[PDB]
């Protein structure tokens, strides 16, 4: 599928050189950062979307995530399907596991409180996570069948909102440097 959304946000720390390339492709080179999130995808997310990607380069030096990323409202939820990472594998309140797309993922929730979100500088919300149990191979075509995550989350009582914001295949980092190159469809 064609992508129609470009995500490029930083808290102002370090230097993030995020380039919105042709088609579904983008690249990121970053250094000495705070927190930042970059990615390509869709303006309106869906719990039925299959996200395809090929990360030709996935070279975090320190803490970075290669992850599906998006939000809902009603209620406000930030969510992740983390396929790979750098030195830090994200975890939180442990819920259970789900199998999808040849991997096994642990399911977590975490709470942000007086934190920045799509709703403002100081807001409260839950984050929903699927985090692969081992770093996914990169450089070949990969699929995230998002519905399998949505359904597993629902079984553990984690309900997404009915108002869908953007939905992207993202590079996130925190206090790190690195590079990535990812094509999304």
């Amino acid at each position: 599928a064609s992508t129609d959304y470009w995500q490029n946000w930083t808290d102002g720390g370090g230097i993030v050189n995020a380039v919105n390339g042709s088609g579904g492709n983008y690249s990121v080179n970053w250094s000495n950062t705070g927190n930042f999130v970059v990615g390509k995808g869709w303006t309106t997310g869906s719990p039925f979307r299959t996200i395809n990607y090929n990360a030709g380069v996935w070279a975090p030096n320190g803490n970075g995530y290669l992850t599906l990323y998006g939000w809902t409202r009603s209620p406000l939820i930030e969510y992740y399907v983390v396929d790979s990472w750098g030195t830090y594998r994200p975890t939180g309140t442990y819920k259970g596991t789900v199998k999808s797309d040849g991997g096994t993922y642990d399911i977590y929730t975490t709470t942000r409180y007086n934190a920045p979100s799509i709703d403002g500088d100081r807001t409260t919300f839950t984050q929903y996570w699927s985090v692969r149990q081992s770093k996914r191979p990169t450089g070949s075509n990969a699929t995230i069948t998002f519905s399998n995550h949505v359904n597993a989350w629902k079984s553990h009582g984690m309900n997404l909102g009915s108002n869908w914001a953007y939905q992207v295949m993202a590079t996130e980092g925190y206090q790190s440097s690195g590079s990535s190159n990812v094509t999304v469809w």
